[PDB]
């Protein structure tokens, strides 16, 4: 039932529960603390705001609101209870204010942090890393953030079932919804107050299936939320480390070397 847990180390991450790294690679996911000094706020905030219109709100908010009139970042769900906004790392340098490109960079540093110490433990050799994750392990991937808005007045799913498509996700959530596939069953994955939840996509499932302890991308969805109040709305927000839109990255044999290629295009199509 219960997910592992860990912290962030200078060298790694220190998991406080027993099944280690080991467990939490086969389920796809587990609980990061957040870090000493990590501030929230502005993606609470951000979550909060997103979908009003900059006249309505204060004014020291303004900068968070209106981002419906932006172009090609704001995205409405037409069969389920989710709005959104998902911003690359230019989008997020023309249109996020400071403290709220800070608190994504940091959460991408934490995401890059993850995926570092996963190739660490995995044997994968350090001088390949930057070739197989095509440059995502030094920040040089799409660093895609997302701000999610569930709208409870809404008669449907809260979020379509899915797979992250790219390496390592960092999500912050404060409500229960978040379900998770293992076996035939879907499975709850409960928030934990001072941590994050962490999980893997599609690429690192790819790079890793035929290694000893393969990564396994976690298929998970958001059941209904129950009606109530929009300020109380459940709300979550993510930085996902992803491939570049372009290139081959590579998979991972089981003497460490980078074997074949796999392409990002070829990769997306099958997707979706
Ligand atoms: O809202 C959640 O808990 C899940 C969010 C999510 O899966 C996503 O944004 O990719
Ligand atoms: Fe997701």
């Amino acid at each position: 039932l219960r997910l592992q847990k860990a912290r962030a180390t200078e060298e790694g991450l220190a998991f406080e529960t027993p099944g280690g790294l080991t467990r939490a690679l086969r389920d796809g996911c587990f609980l990061l603390a957040v870090p000493p000094g990590f501030d929230t706020t502005p993606g609470v905030t951000l979550c909060r705001e997103f979908f009003r219109p900059v006249e309505q709100g204060g004014e020291s908010t303004r900068a968070y609101r209106g981002f419906r009139d932006l172009d090609g970042v704001y995205f409405d769900r037409e069969h389920f209870q989710t709005e959104h906004v998902l911003i690359d790392g230019p989008g997020r340098e023309r249109h996020f204010p400071p403290e709220l490109r800070r608190m994504a960079e940091h959460m991408h540093e934490l995401a890059r942090h993850v995926l570092r110490t996963v190739l660490t433990e995995l044997g994968v050799a350090r001088e390949l890393w930057s070739e197989v994750t095509g440059g995502a392990v030094d920040g040089r991937g799409t660093e895609w953030f997302a701000a999610n808005h569930y709208r409870s007045e809404r008669d449907r799913l809260g979020c379509a079932p899915h797979k992250d498509t790219g390496f390592v996700t960092v999500l912050y959530i404060e409500e229960g919804g978040l379900e998770a596939a293992t076996g035939g069953s879907w499975t709850p994955v409960d928030p934990v107050p001072g941590c994050f939840v962490v999980n893997f996509g599609g690429a690192f499932e790819l790079l890793t299936s035929g290694l000893d302890r393969p990564v396994r991308a976690l298929l998970h969805r958001v059941r209904q939320c129950a009606p109530r109040p929009e300020s109380a709305d459940r709300f979550s927000f993510a930085a996902f480390v992803n491939p570049p839109p372009t290139g081959d990255l590579y998979r991972v044999g089981a003497d460490g070397t980078a074997t074949v290629a796999r392409s990002t295009e070829d990769f997306l199509r099958d997707f979706n």
